[PDB]
């Protein structure tokens, strides 16, 4: 029985189908040695084309001839995929439109909440599939790190035989993207094939954010700026980021998209204005300074080297008033419960079950020099203190904007659910 190296075995997301991406059940390989699943293979080429759908390639003959003798499966993969991966297998074995394209967007969108990419979201705006929404961070390892920038997506009816038309709809300064937000990619015009998705399209337009291709411009000027005077480039990226994609200019670190990503649990269709977005990234860097400073003189104070979760516990209970102490002390078990007891995860923040980063600010709790170390838990701790704090502020702003009979928080709400809260009033008062 055909049998593979371990090394060799392919992933769950390797047998996946380049057209409904779905796991292939009997496989179809055609002469070209591209695969698809006996249905898509019934749906799009035996009924209609004859041609391969990711080449072109005819193959008339080819299927009369195993349409006959009953051989159109690749019965060693098919035998490999059944062994590695028999439930995924079971799901589809009941079944007879596959390759449709409201069904693979679905499917992409399903695959997307169970397996999202890089702080990347994406989702249908309302109820029409074929229009999303995408939110892209910008990369650490760029000038528009710390910056959250929104896309729209838009699936031609014969998605995923077409490319999708992908397009800033928040203003970035590079030399690929134009004022009207179109992108300049190889993966969404020339190198477009039905195997890719979204989330490689996201990943593609991230790694583009990290090293444009100036030698291919949409805005020749900038291009020449990247190619003579990076350090112009970086600086007006870093302006334009701050100016448009709620950045922190670079002198300070952002929670922008963190707090978006709250922001969306407590009040789903609330919004938040760009001056608002930086009140709150100016709560978020005071709590963690003086937690993390507090914590720090209690390491040195009790002649402990590392700064762990019972350091940063103590701190919070000396820094925060009663009850929001009280709730964070709890917030912050929790997640190092939860951490300790779940295994290592794609994130320590998804190990933890946190949106707030645990890595990062495990890092900041380093870089700030702090202590000499700094245990796992005590950023886990940290952070879902943060986000506990984040999301009590959130409830009341959006609440002040219902009451004012707006969609979208402002500085106003801010400062009135602040202020009205005998609490964090205590807390943020000074900070404002
Ligand atoms: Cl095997
Ligand atoms: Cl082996
Ligand atoms: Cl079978
Ligand atoms: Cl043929
Ligand atoms: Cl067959
Ligand atoms: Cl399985
Ligand atoms: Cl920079
Ligand atoms: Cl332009
Ligand atoms: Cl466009
Ligand atoms: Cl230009
Ligand atoms: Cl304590
Ligand atoms: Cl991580
Ligand atoms: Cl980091
Ligand atoms: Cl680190
Ligand atoms: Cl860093
Ligand atoms: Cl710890
Ligand atoms: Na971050
Ligand atoms: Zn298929
Ligand atoms: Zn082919």
């Amino acid at each position: 029985h055909m049998a593979l190296p371990k090394d060799a075995i392919p992933s769950l997301s390797e047998c996946q189908c380049g057209i409904c991406m779905e796991i292939l059940v009997e496989p179809v390989t055609l002469p070209c040695n591209h695969t698809l699943c006996k249905p898509c293979f019934q749906s799009t080429v035996e009924k209609a084309s004859l041609c391969c759908p990711f080449c072109r390639r005819r193959v008339s003959s080819w299927t009369r001839y195993h349409t006959r003798r009953n051989s159109l499966v690749n019965v060693e993969l098919w035998t490999i995929i059944q062994k590695h991966y028999p439930r995924e297998c079971k799901l589809r074995a009941s079944g007879s439109g596959s390759g449709s394209a409201l069904k693979r967007i679905n499917k992409e969108l399903s695959d997307l909440a169970r397996d999202p990419p890089a702080q990347c979201s994406a989702g249908p705006v309302g109820d029409d599939m074929f229009h999303w929404q995408a939110t892209i961070m910008g990369p650490n390892d760029s000038p528009y790190q710390g910056g959250v920038f929104f896309l729209t997506i838009h699936f031609p009816t014969d998605y995923p035989f077409k490319p999708p038309k992908v397009a800033f709809t928040t203003r970035i300064y590079h030399p690929n993207i134009n004022s009207n937000g179109s992108i300049c990619l190889d993966i969404l015009r020339s190198q477009w094939s039905p195997a890719l998705t979204i989330s490689k399209v996201l990943l593609s337009i991230c790694s583009l954010l990290c090293d444009p291709n100036p030698d291919d411009p949409l805005v020749p000027e900038i291009a020449r700026i990247y190619k003579t005077d990076r350090d112009k480039y970086n600086r007006i990226s870093r302006e334009w980021t701050q100016k448009y994609a709620m950045g922190s200019g670079g002198r300070k670190e952002s929670y922008s998209i963190y707090v978006y990503k709250v922001l969306k649990q407590v009040h789903p269709d609330t919004g938040i204005s760009s001056k608002a977005m930086g009140i709150m990234n100016s709560f978020v860097n005071d709590i963690f300074e003086r937690i993390a400073g507090e914590a720090s003189r209690l390491a040195h104070y009790n002649k402990r080297s590392t700064i762990t979760s019972r350091e940063i516990q103590t701190a919070v209970r000396l820094l925060l008033p009663g009850e929001l102490a009280k709730h964070a002390v709890s917030e912050g078990t929790k997640a190092v419960t939860k951490y300790t007891s779940s295994a290592k995860a794609k994130t320590r923040s998804s190990r933890a079950g946190l949106q707030f980063p645990v890595g990062r600010v495990h890092r900041l709790l380093r870089k700030g020099n702090y202590s000499e170390r700094v245990g796992a838990g005590a950023p886990v701790y940290l952070a879902a203190v943060l986000e506990y704090l984040t999301a009590e502020i959130l409830e009341l702003a959006g609440n002040a904007a219902r009451d004012n009979k707006k969609t979208r928080i402002i500085p106003r709400h801010l400062q009135l659910a602040i202020r009205n809260d005998e609490e964090l009033n205590k807390l943020l008062g000074r900070v404002t």
